[PDB]
């Protein structure tokens, strides 16, 4: 009867995931075809691009403080807390789950530089709950605690499976980041209903009738022959390295944020006076920041986090764009080419605004996670070290005299798993970032960049769910 | 200092590895040209097919008895022993390692249906030990005992690696097998070990210049349009649930066949008086069953393991050679074609010889592997089952008004997967033929087939290691 419960944990998931994306591509497409429909003045356009990300992060904080305001938050400490052996039974409720998802899907639709894992994390464990307590009227055996806590680990892992659709680097993350001495059944079990919750992924997908045709969700041709050469491991290893500290300073700067939110006893208190405005005055910063036709032009601000990374994992080289670009049709990669501004220039700018805006964005009393932004993060980064690389000598690498140019998908591809890692002390992103892409062709640079990321890690700062168990 | 402990480890463990394939190669490559120098007389090579083998395993197991009876057996039950608690000071000696390098070389050497995971893995937790002992004698500082046991643990992770050169897979394969509650640290040093061995392998085979550059070992060129379709995942569920089947019979007949031959009182004096003979005869009998231009040609008899397995993961349909042999080299596919019997007499004939020829050479007193020989088993199943497949489907299934035919090597590799992970009972068996074959497109079947076999095999029989574990 156990197989039974993991089949109906990995279909509850999987239809609550799917759901989930589907509200928020919605949102973001009412929010773009608002933005083009009012391109007739200006000022309407800035209104229309601050109020609205400002009314759906103000509406969600209200939800989220009315219903369930312990919802709040990433999710994936608490649930190392709850195995860690203190049992919050009241933390796991239908009303916190309403909010829950709720919170999410309306944070995640407003554009905000958000991510997913934690909160899907905690609406899987709160889904298995339910659904234990939901099948504890037909029998009272469901109710051993030890068999409770090995489901809810298995929950974990299915919820890291859904959430970036890659079953076996989800169970890794989750066996990484929500338990320390881990048993072998357990991996068994949550890699059964990950299994299932990627099967109904598929089906329901091909039953949905969504693109042209059935094709991959970040789908990268770089080619097979030679996707990097020898002498690429040092820029590899820089990039690792430097991903490692830049995920030390996330952490540290997180929590500083938090610590001087905290402490400033007149700030604390003119904010819960009016707790619902310290979100609305971020999305506010944050959206006049990226005004398309304002600051958003040195952004990127025309697209949202799913159509940047799409964008970042181009395989085609932007700098030499210049000279095979005439019997091609203008890529998405224009966004990355403002008029006035290489895209050296644009990366930059990217880079150094987008670390703090997500790294302030995290903080927002508002149901969310943090593992996209900074992915977005290292993967722009990525992006600009292998743009560098080809602007240095453009013929590529002499091997054989045969030529072959360097490939900075890749180079994206390794900065973002190292960024990733670094931020999250795990090396099961290297593993995720091959079923997402589905070329594991890049196997040694990645696997290389994450240990040296998670090593100057380790050397300098804690991981943010160890920093926010210890703030919390 | 731990660092410099594991890239120590996985420099010299990849040394090894490559020395002791080159050794292997040799040999293989020499018996060839043995074989193809006496083509004018019947006789005359059929005593040296016979011969050849017949020398290397009798100076195999009198090496072996002679030096160190202890090496001999698989490996992998013992080391679970010894991070079970029991540890012995006889398994870890510098003879025994000489005994079992030169041992599993000359015993792969000879094309017996003998794998390479079990012996592999002891030699890498010989040099682990060895070299941490060659640390501790220039000072005192490594007199505590509580340095070893996960130190042992990263070289299992190191050696399983190594023999795949699929560091992540063989990481998880070593977690799988070697433990039942396992810590995220060792996890994290014997991914840092494997990532610096598989760097070390791959430069070593860029200088050498025994490839090209840094590629695969296994690769594959499928198709990423439609791997698979969705009316092809009952044949993958079938493929699964059959290689459980045999999976759990082959651990069976393995079992059976040591109870016989053990409980015998008669056998059991002959062992005692001629122990040496066993092993010649039993190589008697096989290299007599695969003489190529005798019962060789009805069993790819000329085809070493590791070009067998290369064959089998072909792209290229064998059922529809008959009509796209006009602009295609001839293969060597060609081997699984004798001019007597179709291609489907030839595969079922391979699949039930070689399982009873892998199960009884497994017994035999020399030091060898059983992951190899049932992964080989797996492959052939696969290609038959896709065959059938494409035989079944002459046209493929045409969707959207498109013609994308069938491709059976994906076919060969979930059946592959599937029975070895029912074999071994681990799951991880997909992560290794991801990074051999370099494609993950077909993610969805061979996580199911994994799933499915691990699934019957457990219901039915226990693993193969354990039956070692509990014969012993
Ligand atoms: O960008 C959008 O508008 C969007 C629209 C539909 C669905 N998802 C979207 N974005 C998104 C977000 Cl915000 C968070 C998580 C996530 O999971 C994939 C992933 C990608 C990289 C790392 C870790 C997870 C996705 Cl795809
Ligand atoms: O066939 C040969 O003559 C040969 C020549 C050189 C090197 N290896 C050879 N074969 C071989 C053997 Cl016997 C045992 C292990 C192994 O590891 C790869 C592997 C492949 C599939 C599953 C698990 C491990 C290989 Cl490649």
């Amino acid at each position: 009867e156990d197989w039974i419960f993991l089949v109906l944990l990995g279909l509850l998931m999987a239809l609550v995931s799917w759901v989930m994306d589907y509200a928020i591509a919605a949102c973001l497409q009412a929010q773009q075809w608002m933005s083009r429909g009012l391109n007739t003045s200006i000022l309407l356009q800035y209104l229309a691009w601050v109020t609205y990300p400002v009314v759906l992060i103000t509406f969600s904080a209200g939800f989220t403080q009315i219903l369930a305001p312990q919802a709040v938050g990433s999710g994936i400490p608490e649930m190392k807390t709850i195995l860690r052996g203190v049992v919050l039974k009241e933390y796991l409720t239908l009303k916190t789950f309403i909010a829950k998802v709720i919170g999410l899907t309306c944070a995640l639709g407003s554009g905000m530089p958000l991510g997913k894992e934690g909160p899907f994390v905690h609406i899987a464990s709160m889904c298995a709950a339910l659904l234990s307590k939901f099948l504890s009227l037909f029998g009272g055996i469901y109710e051993n605690e030890s068999r409770n806590t090995e489901m809810l680990a298995a929950a974990c892992a299915v919820g890291v499976g859904c959430c970036f659709a890659a079953p076996i680097g989800g169970v890794l993350f989750s066996i990484e980041v929500t338990s320390t001495f881990f048993a072998v059944r357990n991996y068994w079990r949550g890699f059964f209903a990950a299994t299932f919750s990627a099967f109904i992924f598929r089906v329901l997908a091909v039953w949905n009738r969504d693109e042209e045709t059935i094709t991959a969700l970040f789908k990268t041709r770089f080619r097979l022959d030679f996707p990097f050469d020898l002498q690429e491991l040092p820029a590899f290893a820089v990039i690792g390295i430097a991903s490692g500290f830049g995920g030390a300073l996330f952490v540290y700067l997180n929590r500083k944020i938090v610590q001087v939110m905290r402490k400033q006893k007149t700030i604390n208190r003119f904010l819960m006076r009016k707790r619902l405005l310290f979100p609305a005055l971020v999305t506010l910063l944050i959206s006049t920041l990226t005004f398309p036709p304002g600051f958003g032009q040195f952004m990127a601000g025309q697209l949202s986090q799913k159509e940047t990374l799409v964008t970042l994992f181009d395989n085609r080289t932007w700098v030499r764009q210049g000279l095979v670009e005439e019997l091609e049709p203008p890529s998405t990669s224009q966004a990355w080419n403002p008029p006035r501004a290489n895209v050296f220039l644009t990366l930059v700018i990217f880079i150094l605004m987008k670390f703090w805006m997500s790294a302030l964005a995290t903080t927002i009393p508002v149901p969310c996670g943090a593992f996209m932004p900074v992915f977005v993060i290292g993967a722009a980064f990525g992006r600009l070290v292998g743009e560098s690389m080809a602007a240095w000598f453009p013929d590529g690498i002499h091997t054989d005299s045969s030529t072959y140019r360097i490939v900075p998908g890749g180079y994206a591809v390794v900065g973002a798993a190292a960024l990733a890692g670094a931020v999250t002390h795990t090396v099961s992103t290297a593993v995720i970032v091959f079923e997402l892409t589905g070329q594991i062709a890049h196997i040694l640079p990645v696997m290389i960049a994450v240990i040296l990321a998670n090593a100057v890690a380790q050397s300098l700062q804690p991981s943010l769910y160890d920093s926010i168990i210890r703030i919390k």
